[PDB]
């Protein structure tokens, strides 16, 4: 659970920032030093909400184990709260995309593949990302994807189908309408994530305030097929982009539809 400070190098040029704090790449010495990426809390993790989403995010990596879904390492407290994960190499996938617009239309399918075998897996054990957009997909090499950026998660009760709430561009109607998260509306967001991917990291519903998507949604238009997209992987968003929950696809049928495709 909890890490050495004394086994553990840090970076200084981080990798990037959140409103939480920062990432920071280092290793981490385990025997053989493992290369981690550290969400290390600004201010010295003051703001409790902050030290929850860390929390939150660190109890649902720790009870979730498989190959396309990042895995902690532990938690090191020191000049501030630190969540340790394995290094995703290559970094989030809109970024590498957007600096890679030479990835060819099979590597993109490959990895949303991967990103459906870890969906697949979180709706078996019951868990709704609510978060899951190209920005939360890390990249450990050109052809291996993990899901990231758990800090939304919800393990969801024995007795409910769905977590009620107290990135709307990535939000079914029901999330937004009667804040429902289900599996099912985290297929949704597997939609907007794909029109990402084949957009090589482009923002969805450029230039629209929530309210228009919302609106634009509702008249029954979705955004339009991404410059190279197969036309198979364009039907495949918006079979995702199905209005009713129950009409719409979980991540059994989604998951079989891109493995039948990529391998054929
Ligand atoms: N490797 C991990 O285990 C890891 C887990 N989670 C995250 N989360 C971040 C939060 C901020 C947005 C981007 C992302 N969703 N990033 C990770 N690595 C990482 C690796 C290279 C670059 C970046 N990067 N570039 C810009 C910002 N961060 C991050």
């Amino acid at each position: 659970v909890y890490l050495d400070r004394k086994l553990l190098t840090l970076e200084d040029k981080e990798l990037g920032s959140g409103n939480f704090g920062t990432v920071k790449k280092g290793y981490y010495q385990m025997k053989v030093v493992k290369t981690v990426a550290v969400k290390i809390l600004k201010n010295e993790a003051n703001d409790p909400a902050l030290k929850d989403e860390l929390l939150a995010e660190a109890n649902v990596m720790q009870q979730l184990d498989n190959p396309y879904i990042v895995r902690m390492i532990g938690i090191c407290e020191a000049e501030s709260w630190m969540l340790v994960m394995e290094m995703a190499e290559l970094g989030p996938l809109n970024k590498y995309l957007q600096q890679n617009r030479h990835v060819k239309d099979k590597n993109i399918i490959e990895l949303v593949h991967q990103v459906s075998m870890g969906m697949k897996y979180l709706e078996e054990s019951n868990f709704v990302h609510r978060d899951l957009a190209a920005r939360n997909v890390l990249l450990v090499t050109q052809h291996y994807a993990k899901i990231s950026d758990f800090g939304l998660s919800k393990a969801l009760r024995a007795d409910e189908n769905y977590y009620k709430a107290q990135p709307v561009k990535w939000y079914a109607p029901e999330c937004i309408n009667y804040y429902k998260f289900s599996s099912k509306s985290d297929v949704w967001s597997f939609g907007v994530l794909m029109w990402e991917a084949f957009s090589y990291g482009q923002k969805p519903y450029r230039g629209m305030k929530g309210s228009e998507v919302t609106a634009m949604l509702e008249k029954g238009e979705r955004m339009g097929c991404p410059a190279g997209c197969p036309r198979e992987m364009y039907d495949l968003m918006n079979l995702c982009w199905t209005y009713d929950v129950e009409n719409r696809p979980g991540f059994a049928a989604v998951e079989l539809r891109l493995r039948n495709y990529y391998y054929d």
